[PDB]
């Protein structure tokens, strides 16, 4: 992505648009860190639904959230492997922000970064963990690569 997440909520090209299609299935998760945070108290960081988009053995995943005026930046890692984020669609009437990223092979647990600043307050990260409902995968048994 080319911008800060907070600026993307007003950028006109993605504001007032969607994307939803039969080319996908839903997913969900658990979240925490080692200091004893368990995500449920703020609606942007709280545990969420998602959707897995049909690809090769590295799939793509789509994520939407609210408090879009509060979040400032996001990053997703599995070990050293970064899952690269892009903008998809936004709604400043719902205070809503929505993104996509390209996933590693069959992901089960993820190292997460998220940043916040609203009002006088600042709420920044050191470390965060997500863990799966089921493997984030593509169903390779039907397609991996079809070439000649």
């Amino acid at each position: 992505l080319n911008q800060e997440l907070r600026e993307a909520i007003k950028n006109p090209a993605i504001k007032d648009k969607d994307h939803s299609a039969p080319n996908s299935r839903p997913i969900d998760f658990e979240m925490k860190k080692k200091d004893g945070t368990q995500q449920f108290y703020h609606y942007a960081s709280s545990v969420k639904p998602a959707r897995v988009i049909f690809t090769d053995s590295k799939p793509e995943i789509e994520l939407g959230l609210q408090s879009g005026q509060f979040w400032r930046k996001f990053e997703v890692y599995e070990g050293d492997k970064k899952l690269p984020i892009k903008l998809v669609s936004y709604d400043t009437v719902k205070d809503y922000a929505y993104i996509r990223f390209s996933v590693s092979n069959g992901t089960k647990a993820v190292k997460i970064v998220s940043s916040t600043h609203f009002n006088n307050k600042e709420e920044k990260y050191d470390y965060t963990l997500m863990e799966f409902a089921q493997p984030i995968y593509n169903s390779a048994d039907k397609f991996k690569t079809e070439e000649d």
